[PDB]
């Protein structure tokens, strides 16, 4: 069975990103609908996978990063609207049986994610 | 006074990506209000910045690129949804006598951006 | 010496959205009397290594470069891309601070880009 | 013709990496020769390209970034020898007649290279 998962990593500490608050939406073309909310862990991950099993349908979704308040959390005192507040990742699944890991690599400034294993 | 630019690199050919479709978008509370649309050049870059003088505000914002269609008209066939359509950038602007560059380094399964 | 800690790494291929497989690699120790092989490895079918490169009493401190050899896995993936390729030996130079913990260095890669970090 | 040049982007703070020392090495099969030496300018750029006309030749090259010491004179204290110190970017230029932009994204805990434009 495919699972959804992702993973928050701080490059300004090479650490987790732990704590940080996370939404799941299905995307369809009158509207989202939130599917879940998490918090990562200690290693910058969900303890369950976002979906999984019949849950993990083919469609299109945004993972949303609540990245601007784990920093602020981190003592980062930055001006607002910071550059880097919510970070929205749309993205779609078309193989409902092969695992979609994409993870967030996050900096105040700068962002990267990708499609991984 | 500032201004708001972008950049597209097509890291799949180590070129700029061409012919990218753009839409920026302020966030608000009751929604988005869109400000402009836009195609990259051929150093994909836009002719004219996004936004400029007074009309870079304070607040935050949304530029969408449309890659998906970008790399299907690069002959690259892929099955739907693509991984990588519609790329959403939100971001915010602190100080509007700043230039804020938001480039995006793309590919079908993996993009990065940065403030430049 | 420490036994506790791990280095490892983990080759993404981002114009095929998975892993790098196959993609020969090489450890080296870098330090003021030169670069000394520590170990050769391929990437099995998850792009990791089915061994840890270094780990325990071996893995100490000091300098480190990782030299993937992304040019020739693209090459045998079907790309035909003049010599010498812009991507062809990528070299990840890193320094390792404290023994006892694990450093995973994993390497994102397009034959016209790559990235590294220290991930968990 | 073709010109190469770079780019040091600290994403730490969102500004170019000033005053960063780099050296442009030519990597052949009996040893490496040092090029060029030179510091990046208010604008994370050089002054000057790094390789212009008849200097651009086809072969393999090594650009070496003094990042560890960029990011101790912005006052980051890290454990030595650090993640990230000298950042050694090996690549390769098949044609001298293109340009070649290769900048640097960097936090101490992270990096990313492209052939730019």
């Amino acid at each position: 069975m495919g699972k959804l998962s992702t993973h928050v990593l701080d490059i300004t500490k090479g650490k987790p990103g732990v704590g940080v608050k996370l939404a799941l939406y299905a995307v369809g073309p009158v509207g989202k609908t939130l599917l879940k909310q998490a918090v990562t862990n200690s290693d910058g991950r969900c303890d369950e996978p976002l979906l999984a099993g019949e849950a993990l349908q083919v469609g299109k979704y945004e993972l949303v990063f609540a990245a601007g308040d784990y920093f602020a959390a981190q003592g980062e005192q930055l001006p607002e609207p910071r550059f880097v507040d919510e970070v929205v990742i749309a993205f779609g699944i078309a193989d409902a049986s092969q695992n979609y890991h994409v993870p967030l690599v996050v900096s105040p400034w700068a962002y990267s994610t990708y499609r991984g294993s």
